[PDB]
């Protein structure tokens, strides 16, 4: 496993070397929330990250129920979630949450994966490649009907803040990333990558 963690404005100041030092090889940073929000730290630590040879990628807080999957897609690519073979930069990450009023932002199962889908095509063709999805095993269960359409496409962000990851959804084979405490030392969630540090290296690259 490669441990890593992930951040955004909620953690202003990040020692980068020290997370490096400590083990880090990664670390994936918010750049945008729905339609309108960029997070103001996303450049502060993507530079930072790069500085101090971390693996970084981009992540968009979904708001399904704000605007289409396309413009959101469009919006996080502009703002921090574009993609390169430069061997550094992650695919960017869709980060579905609990809504601030419903589980599931009001949407129906089939709406939900109607504006997934519509999230992780249109991201797909302004990067070259599929986007990370990050989920809870109970939301991605509830909200999309446990749905198996990304299983072959995005790699799974699978959070679950226990001991052992707990059961895969969605009819993938594994997550690519395990999101396992709200708790790393530098700030933000602590993640690990299933698999070794080339593993990793291969996931940015594309190959």
């Amino acid at each position: 496993a490669v441990p890593g963690f992930d951040i955004s404005h909620y953690q202003p100041s990040v020692n980068y070397a020290g997370a490096y030092n400590s083990g880090a090889r990664f670390v994936i940073i918010k750049a945008t929330e729905g339609t309108t929000y960029t997070d103001p730290v996303f450049s502060t630590h993507y530079t930072g990250a790069t500085k101090a040879g971390l693996i970084r990628g981009g992540y968009h807080f979904a708001r399904p129920a704000s605007s289409s999957g396309s413009a959101q897609a469009d919006f996080f690519f502009k703002n921090g979630g574009g993609w390169s073979a430069d061997g550094i930069t992650l695919p960017g990450m869709l980060d579905m949450e609990y809504g601030s009023t419903s589980s599931c932002h009001g949407l129906s199962q089939t709406a939900m994966v109607n504006w997934i889908s519509d999230f992780v095509n249109r991201y797909k063709t302004l990067s070259g490649r599929y986007p990370m999805i990050y989920t809870g095993y109970y939301w991605w269960v509830e909200c999309t009907g446990n749905s198996n359409k990304f299983a072959t496409t995005c790699p799974l962000v699978l959070a679950r803040y226990s001991s052992s990851v707990g059961e895969i959804p969605g009819g993938w084979g594994y997550q690519t990333i395990w999101q396992f405490n709200d708790k790393y030392a530098y700030g933000g969630d602590s993640d690990s990558f299933n698999g070794s540090l080339d593993r990793l290296k291969a996931l940015a690259k594309g190959t």
